């Protein structure tokens, strides 16, 4: 998965985004099982006075998350998935509720890449990342938090 | 829904964007009833030459908006929405047509959260709206121009 | 197309951002039969250190493409499309392939908006040139690279 996170410039601080996009990545590895390198959180930036909402021009402090997964997870799932980010985000990120917009996106599993490699199905993963070479297992270790 | 609005950097001043918002807001909010604060607009800024057209690459002139809807709405409606949002924001940022790209994804309400709250289905909107928490209700109403 | 690639400042000097949009232009182009000028590679550049794989900070070596394409084509056809991106961005930019994620999205032909005009299927992708106006052709022709 890969979570885009919209938010205006120098909200988060530094470790503001590390602990963000933590609460994003337990909350996926937890609710779905896939491990925690295969999810990528990816925070574009921009001035405040971008968000634009029913024409009012709005503060610097809107997040927006869009998730892209694949497909064959339930309606249950997701919308539990979905309320424990405006959950956990709004803890680390010290924001209300009132400004988290949480939208996620599905596609098949064949027309989707992470590290080079398309991605199996939500009932794989465990046999998928032991039949990867050594070297991209390696790396992947790596990412963990 | 949210609109995602690719423009290069030092197109639209901020009086450039609130045109843009309010004229996209309103075409929303006119072709299916969404009421108003639910419609936001997220200015996206790249510096001119991130664009390449057939490999070409381009100036600041170039405007991607990428709305992100609930399912249902006809495709008659949607080519509809998505002939007024190219007139409309030709106008208020006094570019040209064949400058103007939009793409619709939709996906479904029970995966789209917004202020906190799961999106109904276009057959619900104004009963979701009268069942809110008063400070729910209440903050929504500010974000309306 | 629409192509969305996520990379970071000053990770691709302004040639090489030239040479992967050509890559992945040449990819669409080759596979696909869509013509050059109808291919648009959107660069959306961060901070190094918005990027966050597994929970962990990276550096400025994770790139992103977000392809958003026609509904219409086969599986099969999309995975050798996101393989040779994969290869041809690879070479490019001068990256490793663990370093490349690739997703692909699709939508109703009916709802895409390319130089103003709704795009067709793929299933009339000559005759809808030859009724654009000849302006909107000449214009087109400038994006061919």
């Amino acid at each position: 998965p890969v979570y885009m996170v919209y938010v205006s410039q120098d909200r988060l601080t530094p470790s503001a985004k590390h602990a963000v996009a933590k609460a994003i990545t337990d909350a996926h590895r937890g609710l779905t099982g896939t491990q925690h390198f295969l999810a990528q959180v990816n925070f574009q930036e921009q001035p405040a006075g971008n968000v634009f909402l029913g024409g009012v021009q709005q503060g610097g402090d809107t997040i927006f998350v869009h998730g892209l997964h694949r497909e064959g997870r339930s309606a249950d799932l997701k919308g539990q998935l979905a309320q424990r980010i405006v959950d956990d985000v709004s803890v680390a990120a010290e924001i209300d509720r009132k400004h988290i917009w949480v939208f996620f996106g599905e596609m098949p599993a064949q027309q989707m890449v992470e590290y080079g490699r398309f991605l199996p199905q939500p009932g794989h993963e465990g046999e998928w990342f032991d039949n990867l070479s050594s070297d991209e297992r390696a790396f992947m270790e790596t990412n963990v938090d």
